[PDB]
């Protein structure tokens, strides 16, 4: 009957709510469960297809090879095209896939500074996005994302075939994952492959002598799957230094994320530095393989919209039980310490990096602390 | 000679910079090193502080009490007010300090979804903020802050002092530390602690037989501080099980921090409405401790200010070989699967969640998936 067991019961109707909808909103969707399409008109706007070229030719297709799906409206019959459908009219179109203009398979490494495994949905997002992109269909690329990143709370493996030697077939069969988007196959990691990670040299003399502790991914795993997909991400990071180097090792391109916070960034610099320096070495043990490009990108963490919906529902449950001052971000600025440095304690004459996302943030935090006094007060007297 | 070696260089230099400006900066910060203070009239704007009363009043303090700061400027002599000073003023001005209208320390848990010692920053920081506020001054508040959260890359010991049962001074002398913010006291936590809450039940026999399992963070260490602060900040969170029921069990009122991302909001309201089942168990087994309050408040991780800072030093290092488009937040909106479900398979009739925050995710997902296919063929082709 206390304000911190009412407010405990409305957040657990809030959860039972959103179960309920997930579920009344989730058997239709078992009736396929794969993927979404695209209209017919709609394929008009889409690269090199236009509304005739396509519309009076898939009237031919229909009747003299396969088929496709619909639905009407009344008076009126709608089509639902599948990527497939459409990576399908841009063959009968005789538009070439990017598998005609190139014949092996190219490898991107993206790196995790993070060490978190969050970094293989945005990897996967990354494939999925490339595979569905309205202006990429026509390329019906094959894309394989590598997972040699494992990782704890965020969180057939990548590390095992690596150690082991199934051929191509067998990493077919036998390694390489469908995920719910057709053209993207993932080869998975555990917290496991942590380990095989941390002993990489001892397990590597025995399950493999002979070998270059570094082309272990190159020749074990892409060299017999190069045919077979466009594009491979390799997907780790400079915590786990074994499976790092081998990815360089089979790089071709690597793209660096940079965080958007000054301490985190300070260290990302920190390894786009260090790279050069391991590339080299990775040639001087071994294979010369070019690791030439290092394109960079930053990283992001908000989206407004989800801000904004989260704090609704946040309202709909506390109440008026729910300061209307945000906790600010508050340690990518000045490392905590020896002592305890906050942004509170830092001078601005002192503080090297910039001084109004420190200002903002400082100003936050007094009206945090402020309205955090007041409750208390309110709550304290009355 | 490399692009990838390049672009390494660049941000060496960059690093360096970085390190002499706050070489440069900070020796004159060894000079003092310790806090920001208050000028003259700046007083005047402050709450029961006026002008004259305080201007006047001061030039009595100064030859019949003690000293203050001061630097020229030409035929001008500036003062330093420290928060000592000010505190003291309101001390002489008689106006009662919060230590007067309120006899023992008000206990707040700050209580850590996130696995991430990082709360530890945030919650110092908000100390910080409550001593340092320009409208609390006249408070002259004693925040000690108990830091029962253990961590690993994120991150005299408060689970030590609970276990043993050193009486006041000794926790004032050998485990709680000053912070940079003289009001402020920790009492720290190392990686350690999370084995002594790990076995907490057999740790607490030997060392504290006859004890109650939950009260030991309550009687062992607050209740002989209680008369030596106002404010007792807890730092703790659900994944120390044990750390956590004695939080509670010590607990006046307690802040419950929301995520803005829909995953890790589900998951907060799961313990919003957990609470009451265990704060029930806390009295059962022993203490009928009121926990009253449940305040609650959204967190937040942004910065305007220093993700343009930070981009801005990104494009000097990077310089063109840095996509003009960030990579979207991929992983608080659906789980990752069972098969791989990005916001690129979530179908926008089956999400149950901010559908336009999905539909942002998604576009800009795109369009980093185009800009990366991009930047791949201009590099492939010429």
């Amino acid at each position: 009957s206390s304000q911190l067991h009412k407010v405990a019961q409305r957040a657990n109707r809030m959860l039972n709510v959103l179960t309920e909808q997930v579920q009344l909103q989730k058997d239709e969707l078992h009736a396929n469960e794969f993927y979404q399409v695209y209209a017919k008109a709609a394929l008009a706007k889409l690269p090199l297809l236009t509304r005739a070229d396509v519309d009076y030719a898939v009237s031919e297709m229909e009747e003299k090879g396969y088929v496709f799906d619909k639905r009407p409206a009344g008076s009126s019959m709608k089509y639902a095209m599948s990527i497939q459908n459409i990576i399908d009219i841009y063959e009968h179109r005789g538009t070439p896939k990017y598998r005609d203009r190139y014949s092996e398979a190219y490898v991107i490494f993206i790196s995790n500074l993070k060490g978190g495994v969050s970094q293989t949905t945005s990897t996967v997002s990354l494939a999925h996005a490339m595979r569905a992109h309205p202006h990429l269909l026509m390329e019906d690329l094959r894309i394989l994302v590598i997972d040699l990143d494992p990782q704890s709370s965020a969180t057939a493996t990548s590390a095992q075939a690596m150690l082991q030697n199934v051929s191509r077939e067998e990493l077919l069969e036998e390694f390489i994952v469908p995920s719910v988007v057709p053209g993207v196959d993932v080869m998975p990691a555990s917290i496991d492959d942590a380990f095989i990670a941390s002993d990489w040299r001892e397990l590597c003399n025995e399950h493999l002598p002979g070998q270059n502790i570094h082309a272990v991914l190159k020749e074990n795993v892409i060299d017999k799957l190069k045919s077979d997909y466009d594009f491979i991400l390799v997907d780790s990071g400079p915590h786990l230094d074994a499976f790092l180097k081998n990815a360089l090792a089979s790089a071709n391109i690597l793209f660096t994320p940079l965080p958007p916070a000054t301490v985190d960034f300070h260290s990302s610099l920190k390894y786009v530095a260090r790279l050069p320096e391991l590339v080299k070495l990775i040639s001087d043990e071994g294979c010369e393989c070019q690791l030439a490009t290092n394109i960079g990108f930053m990283s992001k963490l908000s989206n407004k919209a989800d801000h904004k919906y989260c704090h609704s529902l946040a309202k709909e449950v506390f109440g008026g039980d729910m300061l209307d001052v945000f906790l600010p971000r508050l340690d990518g600025f000045e490392r905590c310490g020896e002592s305890f440095d906050t942004v509170i304690s830092a001078n601005p004459a002192t503080y090297v990096g910039s001084a109004d996302a420190l200002k903002n943030a400082r100003i936050a935090a007094e009206d945090f602390a402020k309205a955090v006094f007041d409750r208390i007060e309110f709550i304290r007297s009355n």
